[PDB]
């Protein structure tokens, strides 16, 4: 059977998995698992991934959970050449560390600032969840020394990156005068022919999805 | 040369690190990074990672950065097999989701709440932080199907785990009626031989620094 990604186009790290497929060509047949409608932690789904997360992976019965390991996997098994995951121990080890580094920082930061908004109906920000977002901020623009996260290629690590970026920071400003870098970095990933389609709808909609949220949950 | 780590034994991502060199029989020659004292704020150190982080490998000249990354990068190089990161791109795959899992909810939560009381001066714990660090346990409990976080098979993955676990739960605490799983996990890895030595002693003593630290805060 196809290769099967359970996933909701306003998830960030449902996006970074499609802009792997696309980077790849290869087809993702997609089937929507509405957070919102709490499709995801029906049982049916809990047995697919017991941490009930979005994106998973069915490759022919072989379930795949976690978009990091999804991307990793889809280069390792049908990419024809290592561009986006070297094979390389030193240029792989660049990527995986940016892979955490989007995972640990710049993810959980950004779901440590919407879910209050998201899940508990906040209309607010506190300001401590505020500043660890611009400080991911800065330790991105501190990474970006190369053209792209992980070097002067782009990898898997910068389509991870990107689709957390595109979606926090129509919450928490990123100022260009204090992150010129990532600014560059944004505008070359918005040169591929595919990303506005994959990722730039969903991150921008995911971003003012939150804004909106907020401004509901104040009335 | 040996293998060099700029490190601190206290820091979870450093042990799991550490019990990742004595998995592979790696001699690890340490350098201390006392973060207390921003040492990894330092131009040197900066230049070896920008993201100011530890722990950081340099194996003879070269750098590389993030423990996970790390991990795998160590296991790679100098595995003799590949049990602690299987090449099985389906095998491997459990792992790594294991990684993130542990970099993306246990560590980062646990950071959550450590990183204010240790350097922010702070002496309490928000309930909501509490919730979403007991979220996490209930999360790992669940993914532990199998006797190890990635399987039958002990991976890096439970290196990984292990290190911020046995951190966080002497702070936030770890119910056993809620969470046998992981204290039959957590029963395996403590007999390996050198798990007392690599990250017993570390965990430990980490959640009682910020239990300490909490204190003293609280006392003006
Ligand atoms: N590191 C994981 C995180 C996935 C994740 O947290 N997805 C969110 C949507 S953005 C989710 O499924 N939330 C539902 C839940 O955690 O219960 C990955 O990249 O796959
Ligand atoms: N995902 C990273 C996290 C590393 C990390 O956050 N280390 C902490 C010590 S527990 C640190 O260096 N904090 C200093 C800082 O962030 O400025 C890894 O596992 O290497």
């Amino acid at each position: 059977s196809n290769l099967v990604l359970y996933t909701l186009h306003l998830s960030p790290p449902c996006r970074a998995v499609e802009l792997t497929a696309k980077a790849l060509g290869l087809e993702l047949e997609q089937k929507t698992i509405n957070l919102l409608t709490g499709d995801h932690l029906k049982p049916e789904f809990v047995k697919l991934n017991p941490q009930h997360t979005i994106p998973v992976l069915d490759d022919n019965g072989t379930i795949i959970t976690e978009s990091h390991a999804i991307m990793i996997y889809l280069v390792t098994k049908y990419g024809k050449d290592d561009s986006l995951y070297p094979k390389d121990p030193v240029k792989q080890a660049r990527v995986n560390s940016a892979l955490h580094f989007e995972s640990g920082v710049l993810f959980a930061r950004m779901r440590f600032t919407f879910e209050r908004i998201l899940f508990f109906g906040k209309s607010d920000i506190p300001e401590d969840r505020v500043e660890y977002v611009q400080k991911s901020y800065e330790l991105l623009e501190d990474t970006l020394v190369d053209d792209f996260v992980a070097g002067p290629t782009m990898t898997i690590a910068d389509f991870s990156c990107i689709s957390t970026v595109s979606s926090i920071m129509g919450v928490v400003p990123l100022e260009q005068s204090k992150h010129p870098r990532i600014y560059a970095w944004i505008d070359r990933l918005k040169q591929l022919p595919y990303y506005e389609e994959v990722n730039g709808g969903g991150g921008t909609d995911l971003g003012k999805f939150v804004l909106a949220k907020k401004e509901e949950n104040a009335k």
